[PDB]
């Protein structure tokens, strides 16, 4: 089994930052993904013991055993799990507006979500695209204020139009991509299509914290931090352990915040390892 | 007396990073730097040490458009809404406030001291201290600070030379006991009664210290590649003394893990960067403060 003083898990910004951080306290830091002394090692990890004091993370490829640990395998895009959702996955369907939006210059496009977030992607693309479909299940949205009243203008005077409740029944296309989307009314079960030439599921976001479940103390699938102002602000429950980024953060979800948070657990993680004497 | 929504006050990069991510939800922030107005480079490829991350904002937030104003605040008034911020040159007023001045780390005073800050002499072990991996540094101060970076450097450092100008540490008890080990069984060396006559070094870098003994009036010099000067930091917070809670001059903030965590007690001042942290004062930590008191800023001037 590979033992290393500090384990990182994660690759966004809050593990990355992390790793320079535990590089520059010569830490030797293991990094598992999904410059410095810093190994990064691809690994898919299905198993973590935390309640013996060599912390036991078991992957595919091997074991690890580490004296402290920063989880930082942030927030992953959450889906339907329609069949042709999944097909067209990457084809016509993505849940990154920023990164897909370009291709749909002067094009329609649909929106499916109803948070804070989906208002984003559709004011995002309004810009962009020709038209823009936000689909949400019911008839408000649960966003800010700002947010509906930016919604509202670009509704009536501009080009974002509305979808209340419906439900995305199935993604249509061919070969190349997706071509359509087919509705389907929440209240008749009636069935309504669109034409359109890309599809963004900007539903809601979901903490990558499923194998921590019943060995840290979680609320509402996001990591449980001490926070604070006198240090060791990102411990867990379980002393040795730190999270950082988007699994501790449902508030600001920003890549400066993820780097901060990051920089944070590796300090807190070189003052742990070095009490241990 | 000129108004805006929002005031950045400092000129850091958490205040820096405030003014972008305010301007980039077109609040469309002022800034008062807090001072009145060859070159290094590259820097550090990772952005994490040195001017680097503060200098990127900064620029971005002229391309902007940010209104920078360069001016020292003599006093404010938070009891009456909007605030008032008695300047040097003229005064402002506003709705919600952004609070980065800062955290100064005191130094010596010594001309050579001034001559290698950035150059080998730091104040931030965590900061520059991978600088110096299997290499001899020295740390001056004989407080809870200088026991925290000697013992920090003492996993990097080939050896660490403590400089105290008496004969005896005031740190927590777990922090002597470390540093107690460490001085008898491994690379932490101490020099009591010993001041810092002056640093030594070339273009280059720092090369050794000059120490002048506070008993006898003799000098030695000892050959080390940095020195990190470690007496204490300064909060930037004697204007809003009486009318903001603090603790040792740190501005209280909410934090949290519920949003609005750059939240002081009054409603609509927010405070970011090293005025409210006193654990990592690392700029990549600023800057994400004042990413959130942005933030924590626009949802409130939202209401």
């Amino acid at each position: 089994m590979k033992h290393s003083k500090l384990l990182i898990l994660g690759s966004g910004p809050a593990g990355y930052t992390a790793a320079v951080y535990a590089a520059r306290a010569n830490l030797n830091p293991v990094l598992i993904t999904g410059r410095f002394e810093t190994e990064i090692i691809f690994d898919h990890i299905n198993e973590v013991d935390f309640s013996t004091r060599p912390f036991v993370l078991k992957g595919d490829a091997a074991s690890y055993s580490c004296d402290a640990l920063i989880i930082s395998t942030g927030a992953s895009a959450k889906y339907l799990g329609l069949e042709s959702e999944e097909a067209f996955k990457g084809r016509g369907v993505s849940a990154c507006a920023t990164c897909d939006g370009f291709f749909y210059r002067n094009q329609k496009v649909a929106v499916v979500g109803g948070g804070n977030t989906a208002v984003e992607e559709a004011l995002y693309l309004s810009n962009i695209a020709a038209e823009v479909h936000l689909i949400h299940r019911r008839d408000s949205f649960r966003a800010e204020k700002i947010l509906i009243n930016r919604l509202m203008d670009k509704v009536q005077n501009g080009n974002i139009v509305l979808h209340t409740d419906r439900v995305l029944d199935e993604v249509l296309g061919d070969e190349m991509g997706v071509t359509g989307v087919r509705l389907k009314d929440v209240k008749t079960g009636g069935t309504e299509e669109l034409d359109v030439m890309g599809a963004f599921i900007a539903i809601g976001h979901s903490p990558n914290t499923q194998i921590f479940q019943g060995q840290l103390d979680m609320k509402d699938g996001y990591i449980l931090v001490k926070s604070g102002l006198e240090g060791n602000a990102t411990q867990t429950s379980v002393e040795g352990i730190f999270a950082a980024g988007d699994v501790m953060d449902h508030n600001y979800r920003q890549a400066i915040t993820s780097a901060g948070t990051g920089c944070m657990a590796a300090l807190d993680a070189e003052r742990y390892l070095d009490s241990l004497n």
